[PDB]
C-alpha cells in the first residue's frame, strides 16, 4: 500500500506538487476571510435547562443591553459631576457619537441624561463624593457576535470623549480584549516562534533546502486548513479559539511530520539508493509512520464530539483538518519535492559530529537496560505523586480575571465594581412557564418566591426577604407573555452554585407552571456536568482507538498497551502540575496571571491534545525499534538502534512544537497559557523522561514479549495493506 504509493508519487511527482499546492494556496486566500465569520459562544450545553431558561427569558422579557458598555466619566481638575458646564460638554460628545453611529448604538443612558432625578438606581450611577458617574451604552445587534462587532466600530471615538478620560468596561470591552489576545498571540508567533523554528530546522539538516521543506509543508497545511474551516462556517458556526489551535498544534506537528520524511530520505541517499527508491522507502517507513501518527491524533479528537459544547466541536474540526492535511502533504507535496530535487536537497548550505550523538544515545540506553528497575521505579512513583494535586480541581467561567491583573480593560471593570457596587450581578433565574398559556397569578409568583427563601446563600443587599427574588426587568423588545414570569437572585458565594442550583431545582413549582433554573452560574454548572458525564465514555473510546492504531503501525499487542500506560502517566502528571500552577497559583507572579477555577470544556481539550501528542511521539520512536527488530535483531539491539536512529529527530521534533507553545504561554488569555503550558510540559516529559529512560527500561524487562502478537491478528493487519513494518531486498 505504502510501497505502491511510494513509486506512484515519483511517477506523478510534477502534478501532485502542482495540484496539491494549488488547493493549499487556494484555501489560503479563501481563508483570509475566516476571521470575519467566527463566533464567541459555545461554552454551554445548548440542550440544557439553563440555556432553555435563557431562550425563554429573552423571548418574553427581552434581551438586556444595559451591561453592553459601562463608561466611567471623571471630570478634570477635581471638578464635581454637578458642574453644569462639564455636563453640557460631555453630553454633546456622547450625543455626537450616537448621531454618527445610529446603526451601531441604540443610545446612552445615565444620570447625565437627567441630573435632577428621583430614581434611586439612576442616582446611584454617581459616587457619594460627586467625583465619578457612569453611563450605559446599549448596542445594536441580534446576537452576541453582531453586538461585539458594533462596539469595535465606536470604541476609538468613544474613547476620545472627555479629553480621553473615559474608562470602558462591561461585556463588550472585555470580549474585545479577550478575543484580541488571539491576534497578540499570532503576531508573537510570526516574529518570535517562526524565526526560532527556522534555526532549529537548520541544526538538524545543515542545508537550507532540506530545512525549508518542513516549514513549507507546515505553511501549506495551515493555509489549506484555514480554508477548510471557512467552508465549515458556511454551514455551522466556528469559534475564535479554533484559529490559534491550527497555529499552536497543526503548524507544530505538521513540521514534525515533514521532518521524518526528509530525514529518512537523506538517510536512504547516504546508504546509496537512487531518488525513486529513496522516496518509496520513506513512504513505507516515515510516510507510513506519519499517516498513522495523524490518524491517531484524529482518534484522539473525535470523542470530543460526544461533548455538547460547540467550542469543543469547532476545535476538533480544526485539529482533524490540520493533522490530516499535514500527513497528506507529507506523502504528496513533500514526497514529490524530494523526488524532483533528490540529493540536491543538501546542495546550498548556510553560506547561501552527527555520529557522536547517535553513539551517546546507544550508551545511555545500554545503561538503562543494564539496571532498568533503578530507572523505572523512581520515575513512575514520582509521576504518581505529581497526579496528587489534581484532587484540588475547581471549575468556573469567563470573567475579567482571564486577563493579566495589569490589563487596563480588566482594571476599568474592577474600578466600576468598587465605585458602583450592586450593578454587577450573576443571578440564578427561576423561569416560570404555564402550559395553559394563561397568565401567571401574583400568588403563583409569591408562592415560588417563598420556596426560594427556604434556600440560604442568596444575596440580600437591602436586608429584607421581601425584596429578594425580584422579577427580571422587561425590555421593550420582549413579548410580555403573562404565561411566563421569571424571578432571579444572586449568590453570596459562587462556590455554592452547584449546591444551590440543585436546591432550587428541587423546589416543587406551583401546580400548573414549570420552572427552569438559569443564569450564568447555572450555564457554567451544566456545561461542567455535561463534560464529566461523558468524560469516561470519551476516555474509553480515546484509549481503545489509539491503541489499535499502534497495533497496526507496529506489529505488537503489548507495545500499544505499554504506550497507553506511559501516555496516561504523562497525562495525569501534566494535568496535576497545571492544577498546581493555574489553580493553586504556583507560577502566577512570574508569568503574570491570576489563579482561578478552570474552564471545564478546556480540560477535555487538553486531555485530547496531550494524549494524541504523547502517542505520536511513541510512534516515532518504536517505529524504528520494530523496524530494526523485523530485521532479526535482538530486543536490546532493536531498542538501542530504535532510540539512536531517531533520538535526534524526536528531540528536534519536540523543540519546534515547544517553541510555538512557548509563544502562547505569554498570552494575556489565561486559558491559552493553560493549553500552551500543557503542551510544553508533556513534550518535555515525553521527549526526556519517557523516551530516554522509561521506554528502554520497561521494554528491556519485557524482552521478546515486546514484539508479540497473536497470529490471527497479524494477518488482518497484513490483509489491509498495513504490514510494511519491514523493508524489501533492493540493490543500491
Ligand atoms: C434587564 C434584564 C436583566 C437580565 C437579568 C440580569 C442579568 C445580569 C445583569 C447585571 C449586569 C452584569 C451581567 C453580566 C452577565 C453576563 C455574563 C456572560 O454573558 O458571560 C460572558 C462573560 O462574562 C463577563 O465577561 C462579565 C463582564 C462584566 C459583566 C457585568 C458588567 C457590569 C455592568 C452593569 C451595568 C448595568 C446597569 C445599567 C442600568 C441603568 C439604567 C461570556 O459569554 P460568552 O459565552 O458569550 O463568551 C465569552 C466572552 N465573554
Ligand atoms: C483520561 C482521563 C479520564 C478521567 C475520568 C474522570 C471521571 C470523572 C471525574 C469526576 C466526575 C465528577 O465531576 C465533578 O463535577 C463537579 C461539579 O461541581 C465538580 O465540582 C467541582 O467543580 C464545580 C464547579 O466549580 C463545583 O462542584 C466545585 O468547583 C468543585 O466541587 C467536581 O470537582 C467533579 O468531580
Amino acid at each position: 500500500m505504502f510501497a505502491w504509493w511510494g513509486r506512484t508519487v515519483y511517477q506523478f511527482r510534477y502534478i501532485v506538487i502542482g495540484v496539491m499546492v494549488a488547493l493549499c494556496l487556494g484555501g489560503g486566500v479563501y481563508g483570509i476571510s475566516l476571521g470575519n465569520h467566527v463566533t464567541q459562544s459555545g461554552f454551554y450545553d445548548e440542550g440544557s435547562q439553563s440555556v432553555a431558561a435563557s431562550l425563554i427569558g429573552d423571548e418574553v422579557y427581552g434581551r438586556d443591553r444595559t451591561s453592553h458598555v459601562v463608561a466611567i466619566l471623571t471630570p478634570p481638575d477635581d471638578k464635581k459631576v454637578t458642574d453644569k458646564a462639564w455636563q453640557k460638554k460631555v453630553t454633546e460628545e456622547l450625543d455626537q457619537v450616537v448621531k454618527d453611529h445610529e446603526d451601531q448604538i441604540v443610545g446612552w443612558v445615565g444620570w447625565l441624561k437627567a441630573p435632577d432625578t428621583t430614581d434611586p438606581t439612576v442616582s446611584a450611577m454617581k459616587t457619594q463624593d460627586l467625583r465619578h458617574t457612569f453611563i450605559s451604552i446599549p448596542l445594536q445587534g441580534d446576537d452576541d457576535d453582531e453586538i461585539l462587532k458594533n462596539y469595535q466600530v465606536v470604541e476609538p471615538e468613544l474613547q476620545q470623549v472627555n479629553g480621553g478620560d473615559i474608562r470602558l468596561a462591561g461585556l463588550n470591552p472585555l470580549a474585545s480584549e479577550l478575543t484580541g489576545t488571539i491576534g497578540e498571540d499570532q503576531k508573537r508567533a510570526e516574529v518570535a516562534a517562526i524565526p526560532l523554528v527556522a534555526v532549529v530546522l537548520f541544526f538538524v539538516f545543515g542545508t537550507v533546502i532540506a530545512a525549508a521543506l518542513p516549514a513549507i509543508i507546515g505553511g501549506l497545511a495551515i493555509a489549506g486548513a484555514l480554508g477548510i474551516m471557512r467552508l465549515v462556517a458556511e454551514f455551522t458556526p466556528v469559534h475564535f479559539f479554533a484559529q490559534p489551535v491550527v497555529t499552536l498544534i497543526g503548524l507544530g506537528i505538521a513540521i514534525d511530520y515533514g521532518l521524518f520524511i526528509v530525514s529518512r530520505f537523506r538517510e536512504e541517499i547516504a546508504e546509496g539508493y537512487d531518488t525513486e527508491a529513496a522516496v518509496r522507502r520513506t513512504v513505507m517507513t516515515s510516510g507510513r509512520t506519519v499517516v498513522f501518527s495523524a490518524v491517531i491524533i484524529v482518534a484522539s479528537s473525535v470523542p470530543l464530539l460526544l461533548f455538547p459544547q460547540g467550542f469543543l466541536k469547532s476545535i476538533t474540526y480544526a485539529i482533524i483538518a490540520s493533522v490530516m492535511l499535514a500527513a497528506i502533504l507529507s506523502i504528496t507535496v513533500l514526497a514529490a519535492a524530494l523526488a524532483i530535487l533528490g540529493p540536491r536537497v543538501d546542495a546550498l548550505g548556510v553560506t547561501t559530529r552527527e555520529e557522536v550523538e547517535r553513539g551517546f544515545w546507544g550508551r545511555l540506553v545500554n545503561v538503562v537496560m543494564k539496571r532498568p528497575i533503578a530507572f523505572a521505579a523512581p520515575i513512575l512513583v514520582v509521576m504518581v505523586l505529581l497526579i496528587i494535586p489534581l484532587g484540588q480541581l475547581s471549575l468556573g467561567g469567563i470573567s475579567e480575571k482571564y486577563l493579566p491583573p495589569d490589563n487596563a480593560v480588566r482594571q476599568s471593570q474592577e474600578q466600576f465594581d468598587k465605585l458602583f457596587p450592586g450593578f454587577r450581578t450573576e443571578p440564578l433565574t427561576l423561569v416560570m412557564k404555564r402550559e395553559d398559556g394563561e397568565p401567571i397569578t401574583d400568588a403563583q409568583i409569591a408562592d415560588m418566591r417563598a420556596k426560594a427563601l427556604t434556600v440560604s446563600g442568596f444575596t440580600d443587599p437591602d436586608n429584607d426577604p421581601e425584596k429578594m427574588w425580584k422579577e427580571r426587568p422587561a425590555n421593550d423588545s420582549g413579548s410580555k407573555d403573562p404565561s411566563v414570569r421569571v424571578i432571579q437572585n444572586g449568590l453570596e458565594n459562587r462556590n455554592d452554585a452547584a449546591k444551590k442550583i440543585d436546591e432550587l431545582r428541587a423546589l416543587q413549582p406551583p401546580h400548573g407552571i414549570e420552572v427552569f433554573v438559569g443564569g450564568t452560574p447555572a450555564l457554567e454548572q451544566d456545561s461542567i456536568h455535561s463534560l464529566f458525564d461523558k468524560l469516561p465514555l470519551m476516555a474509553l473510546i480515546l484509549i481503545v482507538t489509539t491503541t489499535v492504531l499502534m497495533f497496526l503501525a507496529f506489529g505488537s499487542v503489548v507495545l500499544p498497551i505499554k504506550a497507553a500506560l506511559m501516555s496516561a502517566l504523562t497525562l495525569g502528571s501534566t494535568m496535576g502540575i497545571l492544577t498546581w500552577m493555574f489553580v493553586d497559583g504556583h507560577g502566577s507572579g512570574l508569568m503574570n496571571y491570576t489563579p482561578q477555577p478552570l474552564m471545564a470544556p478546556m480540560i477535555g481539550l487538553i486531555i485530547a491534545v496531550i494524549w494524541g501528542l504523547s502517542t505520536d511521539y511513541e510512534v516515532f520512536l518504536v517505529s524504528r525499534m520494530v523496524e530494526a527488530r523485523e530485521r532479526g535483531m535482538s530486543t536490546a539491539e532493536a531498542i538501542r538502534i530504535g532510540t539512536a536512529t531517531t533520538g535526534r529527530l524526536i528531540t528536534g521534533a519536540a523543540l519546534i512544537l515547544a517553541v510555538v507553545a512557548g509563544a502562547f504561554v505569554f498570552s494575556d488569555l489565561v486559558m491559552m497559557k493553560y493549553l500552551a503550558f500543557g503542551l510544553l510540559i508533556a513534550l518535555l516529559l515525553d521527549a526526556t523522561i519517557i523516551r530516554m529512560f522509561l521506554v528502554p527500561a520497561v521494554m528491556k524487562l519485557l524482552g521478546d514479549d515486546c514484539w508479540w502478537a497473536p497470529r490471527w491478528m497479524k494477518r488482518v493487519q497484513e490483509k489491509l495493506g498495513l504490514g510494511e513494518t519491514e523493508l524489501p531486498d533492493e540493490r543500491k
